[PDB]
């Protein structure tokens, strides 16, 4: 079976970086096409309960800020097994259990330059999709509860360049109307502003949708990251979300912002990032979305790594605004 | 729905550059695959009038003088609306209205060398394809009038690397058997060597397809540009193309030319490029034509840019001849 | 049609190099996804006999060692046409008659580091998948005798910086349960450390299947260069292996070895390759199999080339072993 | 040593019940003071390193709507041991570990009625002070996870009446500035509306104080509750409050609403119970408070038990508003 | 701080009621403890000029005709704040203004009985020491001149039982050795024999300390009521008191009577009660006093309340005369 | 002064009455705090050589099978006087001079069911703790020899209701180490069941402490009765309890028994009640120690009172045993 995303989002960007010629150059408009088309299917082997999965996933067609085309497999591409008692098992490129609720519900709407990659801390936050990964998914126990978990190698290891490795786990509770979600991931040998890392962090968050049209999530997230010289790194975030929903239409309004970072104890100043976003949807189909959308991004001012050298964040371009339409189709 | 064009061409070139390593290297039979698969759709939104449409075509799988693979949306990639009263809207990456008449008919058969990119002027005279694009197409009005109008971003501002735009107007009138052909393209702020050029490129064009099987085609082009320090460039061309349809097969006689170029009311010597073109066609299916065909293109001998360096043109290889044969195939 | 081959391979490697830092890079776990997919044809052209084939195969979504995503045609894409009477000629990138014998049975059990490309030899051994190329395989004669044959351009030829080019030849006799089979490849106009080369290789091998569960198959290749200075290099090689099988089952063990080195007439020390492997296999389903492998490989001491530099060979990563598990599933 | 709480609360009560002669009785102003007096102490045991504890706290002095007059050991008296390593048991008349939860802080701006008793289900949802108990208190494990655990006798069987139990736990995280409250408690045997009763109930909850002056709580209190002859009912509610401190100063805002119970699967109409209320706090001295209080609390309409006969509930005496000052003072 | 009144009397009682059941029965001796611990502080609060005060005073531990045991807060318990510029106000449980000039001096020794509650009026005559009451003191104004006055809820609002409230007020004269003493008191919604009361009541009296020894003090009660069926009653009483005090010794005489009852103008016959008592005294510390006194009490013969059915008096008991030996310490 | 007894008892019950829901109500496990608080004093008057000595000591805070609170002076409460010369008159509530011989040492461990309160005989053997008392405690003449004397009104009398009263005397001499015990008390106008009684009791008992570790005590307790029909009844019991000491430990058996009733000379059927126990105690402090104790006790098979109704006696409640530990610490 053939499976699309057609996604098209029209976006004005507005920044302030400093440098006008940056600013000019950054900012304008553009068109986000995230629209991709992947490849899956199930196969019952003769000899086996558990049945095959398999899925290419391509990328994205044409991002903005970026060239044309993409290949296969560039998003979730894997093999693996499932079985109704014991979930299913999976081998190859996906989300980690913590990136999942770090982009839902989490990053939407535009709120991912600050919790998805908005980050200040040394060596690796956490891993949103690594290729050499395996993961298990529980069921619904009891329909209720669902453990995620995996482990898989580093982004220099996939290459042979390295031995960084990883594992993360979270689980869902989902309490009548409200649900509860709590992750974590550690990540080990990563090489780094000339040193070696280790990244321990956590995530707590919840979700509910009622029937008066409200729905909302809010989420605390613990960024710790110690370095090979002793230095210990810590910055913490927030992100959260209320939308009301009525008729055909979604009203969306999402806060997020990464704090301070502290190394050694001392903070380091004016190193947070806040973002406010509003959104409009309009449930044009049951298969297809219209959406309308405009942000604030108010980025750091700037961390040394611990190379003497700066270290990048997403706010290294620069603060910027933005407003933007598009559209979101499945099959 | 998936839909392809297959299409391979296997063609010698024999090259004279006035290096005969350069000669050895350039020259020599190659098979020319530019067959690609793309997906497209529409979908009636239960709630919006305006039919969706979307597009996703790959790229040329394994071009001549180039390596092997490419992705999906690397060709006409776009989302988009139609109604029957006011057209097509298209969204991501298309064609400009002026480079469709550029392709079709005005660069086949092997006049795209001299016609399509073949270029002596500075700045950026038109563009093929380009992402970040918005293109109306108008309805066939009175079933004998339709316009084609198109605005977008440039190539360095589709990364955020700059503020170049363009935008492009085709105009198309249907008398019996002919079709006046006009189209306008001006691109702005278009940063190359070392100054910022304002491109504007003027087509007139005409076609004509005749009952006893004698169809032709003509066009006029002319370039213009203006570079920041006040510099101005002028050059114009030419691309015509008779045919005559017997049967099972159509002959085609094809002759394109780029003029000599003036920097500054001077005009530079030796800076014209022309090609001449002969091809035999056979209708070998419905579905599929079978082609031979042979081409000289005589290029220009060279132009330094207002960098005091050269600038590169489709004769920067020198000139060449190519006989080659081909098939291709739609499903 | 698509038709892809979903395959993933989770292979622990431990190097033995002499670096540690190497080891922990090169070494570990890593997911090799070899999956991949493809888009093939065939039509009866209305106005011609031979039967119009074409094929488009992707190239592998995540190897090891190796970044995410491929492009459509990185693999077997050609055109082509095929009669009962002389068999099916292709255009584009195929792979050489002689490639498609190191590959099948030789390099079965994972031996293809030593056997495939695991060269000590200058210039271009053969060819492994070639793109410009025209490639004629003829019918089982009299259901016994087969051919194949096929010329194309070299590697550097294809992007105009060369004209090296190659052809090949394979014949396949099958002598009841066994199969005689005797292959050539010849390549031209190779640069390479500082000189041109021919080389010149052939091939021959026995493979056979048994009712008893026993089947085998051995080859051994002899591969000739001449470098334009006058140097003369030669290498050969062999592989073999056994197989079992009972019920759902397969036993294998393989080994192939690359021999010593001989450069004008001296032969060079310590250039030797040898790789022995085991592998067992399970039949979970028509379209599918299980299989889990260790295997051994002892690579050279160094060679320089007559660059007075190094050459690459497989081994220059270094000694190292490897156990693993896959799946493969054909649709 | 002796300790008091100091607390008087000056509050007009405004009483709409639907019979004028009921409201004027319930409403109208009165003094609720819940002064207190206690005595507690800890003595070393010469042959034992848990450190005796022991506390006699009497009840609030003279009540709202009740006499005057309260002996001793009404509110949290107790004898018990206590290390350092493992914690603190008490026995005797305590809180239960959710109970704990519920007064604080959950039901904070004078929330109670509705989250504390304010409830409709059968049974014994969970218990305030049971004076036949042990409890287990955690140390703060690495001064960031602490666990309070307990079971006890019920109401009746602390009388001889009856074989009424209960046990409950729960768990208070502390990531940085956060808190994460869950809880449980179950008691069984409840002899009521001439059924035996088994009550399970779990609480999640979340608090934060940031230098920005702001404080938060939220609460999520899931019931159920099953009859012995078969029937089950289940009801949820929640409680949270938003709080601003400057200076000296607490402005404070608390809701709090039982939802609809439901009854063997049917939902029982107008069943809800809901509570707005807001409060000014000044910090008149380190070691007492100052305050004024404004609430609005709408009542369920009635539900029978199931015994055919009505069910109190806190609601049963009918809404209504409260407007109050009151003072609290420790020692 | 700790504060008790240790307080025992050792009384044999003779009665005559015109039963001698009843007669054994209500007389014999009995022990008349009516020691009291209380608890009382004031709080200079850091941000507030008034000083807070407090007081929780327990009450009679066994007094006679009673049983065992008495809470915290059955006496005098209340919060309150002092400035030395407008004196003293205090919230909760305490005297009423007129009530104090009942007790003191107007009730001792023995004189309650007959004009502390011996009334024989309906309705509500005034307030022995109720909760729910606001009471300002003001400060000796002058040195010569004090008010108090002060509002609080009724008895059965007190409990949301109905919405009886009452005010009062009493101001004191110092001429020289003289003090004179005026109060009033009125009570409303008092509802009582199937009837709602309004009572007023008004007292003036005199106190004076003379340097040869000589004390004295003297008291008019007029009391008036009106009931809904506009039924009224009035009923007077005095009170007065002579003792002469030398050395360590203090001999007192008493005299008090309540009158004939008179209801809608019409005087009651044999309504009226009168008190004689003696008491000798001796200092036997500064912080405590002995004393013997003996008095003789002479109660009405009955009234009906307005229900038909007889009104409780201070005399539905009967006639008794009372022997004596008591303490009082202070600490 | 303040002075507590902190004292926790946890104590299972398992009880055997013929009836099973009675079992599961009375038996089980609870709390049994016998914590109490009291204020105590002594005030050399200025005038008066008898020192004033004053107590206050308040209720058991929960004690087992019963409410939460206990209010003030509902232990021992009394003022009184001592001097050197003649020991020690007290007047208010305290324990007659036979319940003290009765509590201690005859009572515990766990003996009272039967010996204290315990019994079958009409009327009121004994009074436990009495209000309304004056008692005599005499010095120890000769540092050997004391009495103990006092009178007071009954339990009925003390509210008026009655004249019931009652008298007693015990001496003790102090026979090296053993303590010979004797005592009377007699109660007087005691109504029952129809009829006023006279009750008699003496008790005669011993005790011992020695250095060997070895103490115990043993003790016969006579119980007569008459009534005003003339009828007469006679109960007799006795108590025991002999105990070794060895270092921190007390082991401790005890036994009690009254025997079967004799009513008018006809001994009335399985009357006796006989309890028996064991405990071990520890003495983790100078004022505190651990123990647990387990017990049986059997008691009488009913008795028709006087009335033809029946007549409750501890064993009215029926058969059981008891296990437990507590605590008990001093001031
Ligand atoms: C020379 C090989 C090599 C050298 C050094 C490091 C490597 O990792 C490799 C490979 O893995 C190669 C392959 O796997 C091939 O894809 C490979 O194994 C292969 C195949 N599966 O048939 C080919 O035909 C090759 N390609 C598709 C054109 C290619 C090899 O050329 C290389
Ligand atoms: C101080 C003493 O004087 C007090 C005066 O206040 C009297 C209150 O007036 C009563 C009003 O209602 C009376 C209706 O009969
Ligand atoms: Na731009
Ligand atoms: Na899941
Ligand atoms: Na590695
Ligand atoms: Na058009
Ligand atoms: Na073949
Ligand atoms: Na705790
Ligand atoms: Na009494
Ligand atoms: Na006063
Ligand atoms: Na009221």
């Amino acid at each position: 079976e053939v499976y699309g995303i057609i996604a098209m989002q029209a976006a004005y960007r507005d920044y302030d970086s400093g440098d006008a010629k940056q600013d000019d150059n950054l900012g304008g408009m553009q068109l986000n096409n995230e629209s991709r088309i992947g490849f899956r299917g199930k196969k019952q082997f003769a000899n086996f309960e558990p049945t095959f999965i398999w899925q290419i996933e391509g990328g994205y067609v044409d991002p903005s800020f970026g060239g044309e085309g993409a290949g296969l497999g560039e998003r979730d591409t894997f093999v693996g097994f499932e079985s109704a008692s014991w979930g299913q098992v999976r081998l190859g490129r996906v989300l980690t259990p913590m990136y999942e609720l770090v982009d839902w519900p989490a990053s939407n709407p535009g709120l991912g330059d600050v919790y998805d990659w908005g980050g200040a801390i040394g060596g690796a936050k956490y891993q949103d999709r690594q290729s050499n990964t395996i993961r298990w998914d529980s069921p619904m126990y009891a329909d209720k509860f669902s453990i995620d978990a995996a482990v898989g190698a580093g982004d220099k290891a996939g290459l042979g360049a390295g031995d960084d490795y990883w594992g993360g786990i979270a689980a869902h509770y989902k309490l009548g109307p409200l649900q509860l979600d709590a992750a974590y991931e550690g990540n080990r040998n990563i090489e780094a502003e000339g040193q070696t890392w280790e990244n321990n962090t956590y995530l707590v968050g919840v979700q509910g949708w009622f029937e008066n049209g409200i729905s909302f999530f809010a989420q605390y997230k613990y960024m710790e990251a110690d370095a090979s010289n002793g230095v210990n790194e810590k910055q913490d975030a927030m992100s959260a979300g209320l939308m009301y929903t009525t008729g055909d239409w979604q009203y969306k309004l999402g806060y997020a912002a990464n704090f301070d970072l502290e190394r050694d104890g001392k903070t380091l100043s004016n190193t947070s990032d806040d973002v406010v976003s509003a959104q409009i949807m309009y449930f044009v189909d049951p298969s297809a979305v219209l959406y309308a959308r405009a942000r604030m991004n108010d980025f750091n001012e700037g961390l040394d790594g611990l190379d003497d050298a700066a270290r990048w964040t997403s706010g290294t371009n620069g603060d910027y605004n933005e407003y933007s339409v598009g559209v979101e189709y499945y099959f």
